[PDB]
C-alpha cells in the first residue's frame, strides 16, 4: 500500500525529475496531495496547462477563500490575492504597468553600471565568488529600489523580508505578518515623503492626490509598493540566479553568447522556458463543474498548473531538454504564466536577465563552478527553487 | 530489486530517523552505501560503537590512503587528516590544549559580554531575529579569534570559508584548495605578526622561535591555526544552533533552566547527547581483520561510527529521545568521540553553550520559533547539519 503521489516532486533547480514526463505521457491531468494534506488536480501537458490558464472560472482569487483546499498557508492578507484584481478596480493598472516598463530614460544604464559594478567588487575580492548573494540578488534589489523611486539604501532591509514572504508553508507563518505590516508601515511613509518622486512610488503618491483616486484606500497603495517590490525582487533574484546555473553548464552556449552578444535575447527566451525557478503548480480553484482532458473537475477543487509540464512538454517544444535558439516559437513557453494574469513585470524581468547575462560574459568569460554541482544547497518549502549560495570562479 | 542503503539518511537535524532504532536492534553493524560509491560499515548501537573507537587498528590517518574506501572527498590535504598526531609527534600537544581551555583568565567573561551584546543589538532591531546567523555563528567566530590571538576584524573573513571546508561531497573541491591556501597564507602571516602574542597564536609563535622546536615546519604551525579555527567555530556554531531549536522545542525544560540556571551544566550534557550536528558517522579505516558483532571486518574496509545511534541507544540510555537532568552516566556519551581521537577542545565547546544558553535565556525568557519548524532549511551535503537560518521572536 502506497500513499497518494506528494507534490512538489524535489527542490532542485538543476535537474527535472524523469516522473515530470511520465505523467505528462500516461496522465496529463491527475490527483495528488500538498504540503498541507489537500488533494488537487495535477497538470502537466502545454495543452491541458494552456486551457486551464486561459479560463477564468479555474480563479487565482478564490483560491484565498476560507475553507478550500490549500496548495500551502497564506503569508498575505487574503484580498492581497487579488492584487492585479484590485490595482484594476482602482483604475490604477495602466499607471503601474507604464511604471515598470524596462524603457524608462537612464533605466537600463543604470542596469548596466549597476551589474558591472557589482562584478568588479568580485573581481577585486577573488575567487571563488556567490553569484546569488553578491550578484542576482542585489542586482534584482537595486532595479526595484530604482522602479520604485525608493532610496538604493532601504533595499537590503526590505529584501531581508523575502525568505520567508515566499516560503510555501503547510502552516500559517507569524514571522509573515510581523514583516508584512512593518512594510506596509515603510510603504505608507514613503506615500507621504516629500523626497519621494519618482519612480512607481513618485506616481502613486502623486495619484493619492488626484480628486479621480480620492475614494481609492491608503491600504492598496502601500499593498502596490510591497508586493511589487518582493514580487520583482524574488522572481528576477531567483530566474537570474538558476538562469546562470544553466549557462555555467552550457560552455558552447556560453562561449556563442560571448561571441555574438546579439543572439542574447534569444538565449534569455529559452532560459525561461526551461527554468525551474517556480517551486510549485500555479494555484486555481474551479468556480464551476469543468472537463480537462479525462477528467471532470468539480466546483470547489484545486488545480495545479505546473510550468515546466507545458515548458518541457515535446508536442510543443522538440526536444524539450536543449536550449535551441532558433526555435518558431521561442516565446509561446509558459514561464510568465498565461491569460488573465499573465505577469505584468515580464519586459522587466526579461531585460534583467538579458543585462545581467551580458555584463557577467563580458567580465567573467571563464566563470565556472566553484563546488560539484550537487553541492548546491536547495531551499526547502519555499515558493521559488535557489541554491542558498552559488559559488564561483572564472 | 532496490539498491544498497544509502547514507546519509536525512539532513534534518531536528529528528531522528525511525530507521536508526530499526538498525541498531536487527542489524547494528551493516553494510551500506556512501555518496561516493563505496560500500563501508554502518555501526549504530552504544557496545558496537565504543569497540571500534578505542581500537585504534580502526584508524583515522589511513582513511586519507590513495585507493580506499571514502566517505567523501578530502578538503584538506591528505597528511592534515592526522593532523592532531602531528601536532603530538611535534611535542606541541600540551601547549595546544594549554591554550583552548575555557579557564584562562578573562574568557569566560568574554564570552558573556559578547552573548550579550549580540543578543541586546537583536533585541533593539526587534523581532524576527536569525539565531545562527546573528547569534551562535558570531559567537563562535568571536570565542575562537580571543582564543587564537588574532583580531576579532578577522573573523568574518576566516569563516567564510566554513560553507566550503567542511562540505561532505562525492568529489574534491577546487574552491576549498583556494581558501585553504589563502587561509594557510593568513596564518603564516600572523606567526610573523609582532603584535600578535597572546592565545593559541601567539604562543606558537614563540614555539617557533625556540630551539627544542626548530624543526618542527612552518607547514604545521600555521596548519594548527586553520584547523583549530575552522573545527572550532564550525563545532561550537552548529552545536549551539541545533541545542537552540532542542530547547525552544522544550517550554518545560526551558523554563526550568530559567528558573535554575545552576542546572545549566546538566542541560547542556543532555543537548550534548541528543545533538544530530553530526551529518556523517565518524570514519575509521580497518587495518586488520576484526570481528564487530556479527561481522568480521577485512583490512582496508571503511567503518563509519553512528554517534546518534550510540547517543540514542536505550540499552545505555533508558528513554534515549527524553532530556533528563539526573541520569547516572550523563557524561558517557560520544558527543565529542572516544579513545584516541576523542575531542581535545570538548571543555571550550561546552562553555561556549553554557554561556550561550545562559544569555539567551536571561534576555529572550519568551523566545520561540517564527516560523513553524518544518521550514527551516536543512543544509546538504555538509559535515554538520544546520538550518540556514534560525528565525526567532521573543
Ligand atoms: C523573470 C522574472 C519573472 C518571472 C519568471 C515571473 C513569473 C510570473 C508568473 C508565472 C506569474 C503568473 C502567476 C499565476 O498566474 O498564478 C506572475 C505574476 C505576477 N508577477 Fe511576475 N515574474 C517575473 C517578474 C516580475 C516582476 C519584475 C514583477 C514586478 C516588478 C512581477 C510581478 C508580478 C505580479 C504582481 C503578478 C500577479 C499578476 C496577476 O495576478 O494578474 N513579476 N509572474
Ligand atoms: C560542542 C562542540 C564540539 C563538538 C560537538 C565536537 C565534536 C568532535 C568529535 C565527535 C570529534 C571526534 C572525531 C573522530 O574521532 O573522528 C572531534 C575531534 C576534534 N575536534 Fe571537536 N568538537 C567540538 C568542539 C571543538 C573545538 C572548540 C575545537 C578546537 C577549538 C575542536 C577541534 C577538534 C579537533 C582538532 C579534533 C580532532 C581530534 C583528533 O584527531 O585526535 N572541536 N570533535
Ligand atoms: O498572492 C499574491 N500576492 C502578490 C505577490 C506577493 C506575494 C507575497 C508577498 O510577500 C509579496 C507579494 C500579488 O501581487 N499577486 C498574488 C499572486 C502572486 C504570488 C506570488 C508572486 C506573484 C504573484
Ligand atoms: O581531517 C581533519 N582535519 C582537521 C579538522 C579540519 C577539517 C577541515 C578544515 O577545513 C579545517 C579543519 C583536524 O584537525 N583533524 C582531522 C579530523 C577532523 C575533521 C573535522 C573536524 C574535526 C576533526
Amino acid at each position: 500500500a502506497t500513499v497518494l503521489l506528494e507534490v512538489p516532486f524535489s527542490a532542485r533547480g538543476d535537474r527535472i525529475p524523469d516522473a515530470v514526463a511520465e505523467l505528462r505521457t500516461r496522465e496529463p491531468i491527475r490527483k495528488v496531495r500538498t504540503i498541507t494534506g489537500a488533494e488537487a488536480w495535477l497538470v502537466s501537458s502545454y495543452a491541458l496547462c494552456t486551457q486551464v490558464l486561459e479560463d477564468r472560472r479555474f480563479s487565482m482569487k478564490e483560491t484565498a477563500a476560507a475553507g478550500a483546499p490549500r496548495l500551502n498557508a497564506l503569508t498575505v492578507p487574503p484580498e492581497v490575492v487579488n492584487n492585479m484584481g484590485n490595482i484594476a478596480d482602482a483604475g490604477l493598472r495602466k499607471a503601474v504597468m507604464k511604471a515598470i516598463t524596462p524603457k524608462a530614460p537612464g533605466l537600463e544604464q543604470f542596469l548596466r553600471d549597476t551589474a558591472n559594478s557589482l562584478l568588479d567588487n568580485l573581481i577585486t575580492e577573488g575567487a571563488p565568488a556567490d553569484l546569488r548573494n553578491d550578484f542576482a540578488d542585489p542586482l534584482a534589489t537595486a532595479l526595484h529600489c530604482k522602479v520604485l523611486g525608493i532610496p538604493q539604501e532601504d533595499g537590503p532591509k526590505l529584501f531581508r523580508s523575502l525568505s520567508i514572504a515566499f516560503m510555501s508553508s503547510a502552516d500559517p507563518i507569524p514571522a509573515a505578518k510581523i514583516n508584512w505590516d512593518r512594510d506596509i508601515e515603510y510603504m505608507a511613509g514613503i506615500l507621504e515623503n516629500p523626497n519621494i518622486t519618482t519612480g512607481l512610488m513618485g506616481e502613486l503618491s502623486r495619484l493619492r492626490k488626484d480628486p479621480a483616486y480620492s475614494h481609492v484606500s491608503d491600504e492598496l497603495f502601500a499593498t502596490i509598493g510591497v508586493t511589487f517590490f518582493g514580487a520583482g525582487v524574488i522572481s528576477t533574484g531567483s530566474f537570474l540566479t538558476t538562469a546562470l546555473i544553466s549557462l555555467i553548464q552550457r560552455p558552447q552556449l556560453r562561449n556563442l553568447l560571448h561571441e555574438k552578444p546579439e543572439l542574447i535575447p534569444a538565449g534569455v527566451e529559452e532560459l525561461l522556458r526551461i527554468n525551474l525557478s517556480f517551486a510549485d503548480g500555479l494555484p486555481r480553484l474551479a468556480t464551476a463543474d469543468i472537463q480537462v482532458g479525462d477528467v471532470l473537475v468539480r466546483k470547489g477543487e484545486l488545480v495545479l498548473v505546473l510550468l515546466e509540464g507545458a515548458n518541457f512538454d515535446p508536442e510543443h517544444f522538440p526536444n524539450p531538454g536543449s536550449i535551441e535558439l532558433d526555435r518558431p516559437n521561442p516565446t509561446s513557453h509558459l514561464a510568465f504564466g498565461r491569460g488573465q494574469h499573465f505577469c505584468p513585470g515580464s519586459a522587466l524581468g526579461r531585460r534583467h536577465a538579458q543585462i545581467g547575462i551580458e555584463a557577467l560574459l563580458k567580465k567573467m568569460p571563464g566563470v565556472d563552478l566553484a563546488v560539484p554541482i550537487d553541492q548546491l544547497v536547495w531551499r526547502t518549502r519555499f515558493q521559488r527553487r535557489i541554491p542558498e549560495r552559488l559559488p564561483v570562479l572564472w
